[PDB]
């Protein structure tokens, strides 16, 4: 099955998932320079004030944080968006080595770590259903960079060591996504796909400009959960990002000058 490795990875995708090679692939390079500012774009209305959390998951990909997304609780309203967008999940992205781990890059250069937080259209009434809608999810992708601790962040680390490998969970209520937002919300936007398989083409991108920094510490306790499952050989998880795409025939847009 698909994976990160040499032998499963993103340039053996296409193979079970040929929309792999499609025209409106994740992640990009934004080119700082290309990309436009424009002044039709509202602001990003981001309302997770009463958003309820479940679990934590490592699914040997990355590890999730579920949210309930029966009720309008945590939502995503604004910028490029119609509509409304209901919080499902979040994961991230990181690297073996500070230099690299993010998907999106910013004028080439690489982030050690990418936030995505993965949002469904309420027009289509579930997540299954939105996934077949050229307009179906948004996503919220946010760059971290290492430097001082992420204090919304570290309650997410200190639970990593009881969800060391594939297919375990534990419960994870009462967490608060806001203490993972930098200041700005200034943003890039552009439309494309799902990163990982099945890279299905159904994402609003929005790429904060603003990192939030996380400490060194921090990340290193990504570096330490497993790809693997218990009781099989270990396999560090890191480097679970997808490089760049080709842009094709889209345009990256700016919500600030
Ligand atoms: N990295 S990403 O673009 O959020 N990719 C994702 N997100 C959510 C999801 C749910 C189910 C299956 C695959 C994926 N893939
Ligand atoms: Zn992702």
């Amino acid at each position: 099955h698909w994976g990160y490795g040499k032998h499963n990875g993103p340039e053996h995708w296409h193979k079970d998932f040929p929309i792999a090679k499609g025209e409106r692939q994740s992640p990009v390079d934004i080119d700082t320079h290309t990309a436009k500012y424009d002044p039709s774009l509202k602001p990003l209305s981001v309302s997770y004030d009463q958003a309820t959390s479940l679990r934590i998951l490592n699914n040997g990909h990355a590890f999730n944080v579920e949210f309930d997304d029966s009720q309008d609780k945590a939502v995503l309203k604004g910028g490029p968006l119609d509509g409304t967008y209901r919080l499902i999940q979040f994961h991230f992205h990181w690297g073996s080595l500070d230099g690299q781990g993010s998907e999106h890059t910013v004028d080439k250069k690489k982030y050690a770590a990418e936030l995505h937080l993965v949002h469904w259209n309420t027009k289509y009434g579930d997540f299954g259903k939105a996934v077949q809608q050229p307009d179906g999810l948004a996503v919220l992708g946010i760059f971290l960079k290492v430097g001082s601790a992420k204090p919304g962040l570290q309650k997410v680390v200190d639970v990593l060591d009881s969800i060391k490998t594939k297919g375990k969970s534990a419960d994870f209520t009462n967490f608060d996504p806001r203490g993972l937002l930098p200041e700005s919300l200034d943003y890039w936007t552009y439309p494309g796909s799902l990163t990982t398989p099945p890279l299905l083409e159904c994402v609003t991108w929005i790429v904060l400009k603003e990192p939030i920094s996380v400490s060194s510490e921090q990340v290193l306790k990504f570096r330490k959960l497993n790809f693997n499952g218990e009781g099989e050989p270990e396999e560090l998880m890191v480097d679970n990002w997808r490089p760049a795409q080709p842009l094709k025939n889209r345009q990256i847009k700016a919500s600030f000058k």
